[PDB]
Formats: structure tokens, sequence, C-alpha cells
């Protein structure tokens, strides 16, 4: 089980007011995360970051399919195996292609991949490690390929990601059944 | 200059309805950060990070001067000094013990700290490498001198700081001249 024993869950049935920012994280992802049940036991927090998650699903200049791509690569050079497993599991349940979604972690080289969206991917991996390797080329390369405000939101999720990334390290939440055989396949 | 030129900040008269979020910011930093003026081309997440961000301020279970010790650490140990220079400018406008904070970064050897503000200092590290590097260890020693309440703030500002690393990486924000003394001084 987790290392965590000092802040646990509560149950859902126990915080409705929130059920406007669980909504937003289990459509896309089929079940309540655990980080996210946590985080009820501060409604400050709760509230402002459901806020802020639900940027993600507004966001207009890229297509709902990088979003998650993003996410998922921004995860993984993080190494967050959590959060990385989630976003695959977003991915898998949103994307009508499931090879594709099997396919990100080798954007570079697989064909399901175009220059802009590897772009895009290349920065968010760039931009997720500690400390960013973040060059020249990548910002040169997420100019041409993308406008300001499509780069706003790409890089908004990244910096989201690193919310989840070192919320869920802080939680030590373990990853669940559903996102665990996701995690499984594209490995 | 800045490696990046797509995404350029807009001037502060340009958005005034977004003084409510300038306020917040400006007001424990001294000045307004090209980040914000950045993200303010994007509304909806300047405002949404925003009410984010008021969580540390609005925190009641952890003194004031550890919440940006937590924050000068987390940005530290993910190697993003935009925001290690900034939280440490912030807690040199805010502490009365100038002393305290130029140790913050020696906190395992330093005498300025006692072995509960460590275990917190020494948690938001682990936390916010990529990957963390939490072991049962940090969990036993943050349970032992602080409440989920505590906790929970805790990890809310490192995870904040996972925002605010990367979305500056992503800016590429340059250090502005009061941090960058801030931070020769501190180092
Ligand atoms: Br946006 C932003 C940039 N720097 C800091 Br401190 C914030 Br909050």
């Amino acid at each position: 089980d987790s290392m965590n024993t000092l802040v646990t869950p509560l149950q859902r049935s126990d915080a409705p007011q929130l059920e406007p920012v669980f909504r937003g994280m289990e459509q896309n992802l089929g079940f309540l995360p655990n980080g996210i049940l946590t985080m009820g036991k501060n409604p400050d927090l709760a509230v402002a970051f459901g806020g802020l998650f639900k940027c993600i699903d507004a966001f207009k200049h890229i297509p709902t399919e990088l979003k998650w791509a993003i996410a998922m690569i921004s995860s993984s050079a993080a190494g967050a195996m959590y959060c990385k497993s989630h976003f695959s599991h977003i991915a898998t349940r949103t994307h009508v292609n499931r090879n594709k979604v099997m396919a990100a972690f080798e954007f570079q080289t697989s064909d399901f991949y175009n220059e802009a969206e590897r772009a895009a991917l290349a920065f968010a991996f760039a931009n997720s490690t500690s400390p960013a390797h973040l060059d020249k080329e990548h910002f040169d390369e997420l100019a041409r390929y993308y406008s300001e405000e499509a780069a706003i939101e790409i890089a908004a999720i990244i910096a989201i990601c690193g919310f989840l990334n070192r919320w869920n390290a802080a939680m030590d939440s373990q990853i669940e059944a559903a996102p665990r055989a996701t995690l499984d396949e594209i490995e």
C-alpha cells in the first residue's frame, strides 16, 4: 500500500460540494482519483485547483487528443507513473484510435505523429524534467507550428501536470486497477 | 534576452480586469512578474491560477516563514532558478530574521531550523525532483511533526511550485533585477 498514512482520503459521499470539480476529473477518467478526494479536505485548495483544471477541457487552440498526449509525455518525463497512468487511461477512453495512444511515448519516431505534435510533445518532455532542459531549438519548433494562443495552452497543460505530479507524489497515490492495466499495456 | 519569442507579455494597462490577479501576486513580491503578464493573454488561465496562488497566503496551519521556505526549497530542488529567486525575494520582504532565510538551503545542518522544519523541507526537496525520491522516512518525519491539515497545505505549496517551475521554464521568464540581487546574496 501507500507510504503515506498521515493524510487519508475522505469518502465521496462526504464531500458533495465538490461535485463540479469531481465531474471534470471523473468524466474523462471514469473514476475519482484519491488525490482529489484527499484534496477535498481543504476547500480553498480543492475549488481553486478544480477551477484551474477545467481550463484543460476549455482550451480551444490544440486538439483534444494532443492535450492528453502532452499530459502523458509531461508526466512521463517527470517520472510520475501515477499521473502517467491516469493521462494514458484518459487518452484510451477518449481516442478513437487506440494504436496512436500506445505509440505516444515514441512520438519522435512513430508514424502516428506529425511534426506539429512532435514539436509540442518534445517541448512538454523537456519542460517537465528537473531541471528543465528546454533549449532554443524547442522554442523555435514550437513557434513554427503553433500560435501564441496554442503555446499558452500547451504550457498551461505542462504546468498543471507539474501540480499533479508533485501532489500525487506527496500523497503517494497508488495506481488504481483500471489505469494499472492501461499502463501495463503501453509498456 | 529570452529564448521565448512566440508568446510575449502584455502591458499591465491592457488587462485592467486582471487587477485582482496582479495585486495578490505583487503584494508578496513587491513587483509584477513577467510570468503573470504573459499568462494574462489567457484571462481564464490567469484568474484560475491566481485563485490557486492565493491559497498560499490563506493557509492557516503553517507559519508564513515556513511557507516561503518550502517554496524556496521546492523550486531549488527542481532547478528553477527563476522561482528560487522570486520566493527568496518574498522571504526577505516578509521574514523578521534575514539570517534564517539565507541558511534555508542548508536547513539539514544549519541551527536556525529545528527537526520539525527540516522534516518539512526535506519532504519538499524530495517531492520536487523529477522523479521524486520521496521515501518512507520523509512521510514518518512529516507525520511525527505535522497534522493532516498541515501536511495538505505543505504538499499544496510544493504542487503550486510544480506549476510555477514549469510555467516560468516554458516562458523562459528572465530573472528580474531585485530577485537577481537576492539570489546572488543567498548564493
Ligand atoms: Br506567474 C509568477 C511568476 N513568478 C511568480 Br512568484 C509567479 Br506567482
